């Protein structure tokens, strides 16, 4: 969804960081 990476760690658990946002599953969060 609108899971940001710019600090190099996101909200949401068990989500990979894609800077500047962060994908799952090879799906944004």
């Amino acid at each position: 969804a609108g899971e940001t990476c710019v600090g190099g760690t996101c909200n949401t658990p068990g989500a990979t960081c894609s800077w500047p946002v962060c994908t799952r599953n090879g799906l944004p969060v």
